[PDB]
């Protein structure tokens, strides 16, 4: 007794975010954006001032989680404990933290059920850096969207140089290039592609035409 699914993960600024609004657009498929939980497991952890270096402090924010995503609208707001926080989790100090929240292997696990409880039909796209590794290890679609480290940075050091805000190249490479160097030899949660992962590069590729080829891979399988 289960629904379909799809597992396009990949590292930050692959632009497997807007990928899935089409996934789930184009299939009206609820659309399950992890990130965010981190984010507002982070956020949540911030205010609580639960010590988020601290694992045994991280478990139980997470199996109490009271964090929900709105249906069809505009776009997608993130609800926290009763407020809304989707501007709150796109802070640029709650991913530091959610980048710390995220490396604890109990986290994941509170988090777990908490996600795999997403599946429901007709189908649920699952935007993260493990949903085939770990999560939905039997979806019979699994995408992994990838993009070079000079790239996805202006995929991003840019992406906000429209949005109001200041930042360099330089810093925001170095910081992505250090998460990967953590996201790599990370042990649990590592980032390769499940063994069955259609690796998927975006670089030199376009957004019109990473949905054009995800799709294709799609009801293929
Ligand atoms: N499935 C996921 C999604 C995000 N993450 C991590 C990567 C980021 O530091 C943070 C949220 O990522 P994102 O900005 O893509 O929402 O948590 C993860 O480890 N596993």
């Amino acid at each position: 007794a289960i629904a379909p699914v799809i597992t396009i993960d990949g590292p930050s600024g692959a632009g497997k975010g807007t990928l899935c609004k089409a996934m789930a657009e184009a299939l009206q498929w609820h659309l399950l954006d992890s990130g965010a939980i981190y984010r507002v497991l982070a956020l949540a952890a911030l205010h609580h001032h639960v010590d988020v270096a601290s694992e045994d402090a991280l478990v139980p924010l997470a199996s109490h989680l009271d964090v929900r995503f709105v249906s069809t609208n505009g776009n997608l707001e993130v609800i926290l404990e009763g407020e809304d926080v989707s501007g709150e989790i796109r802070t640029q100090e709650v991913a530091n933290a959610a980048s710390q929240v995220a490396a604890f292997p109990r986290v994941r696990e509170a988090l777990l059920r908490r996600q795999r409880a997403f599946r429901e039909l007709p189908g649920l796209i699952a935007d993260g850096r493990d949903m085939g590794t770990v999560v939905f290890p039997d979806a019979p679609v699994k995408i992994f969207l990838d993009a070079s480290s000079e790239e996805r940075a202006h995929r991003r050091m840019l992406q906000l140089q429209e949005k109001g805000f200041s930042v360099n190249f330089e810093r925001l490479l170095a910081e992505i290039k250090e998460r990967d160097d953590r996201d790599r030899n990370m042990a649990v949660a590592p980032l390769v592609p499940a063994a069955d992962a259609l690796v998927l590069d975006s670089t030199t590729l376009s957004i019109e035409q990473v949905i054009e080829k995800a799709l294709q891979y799609a009801r293929q399988k």
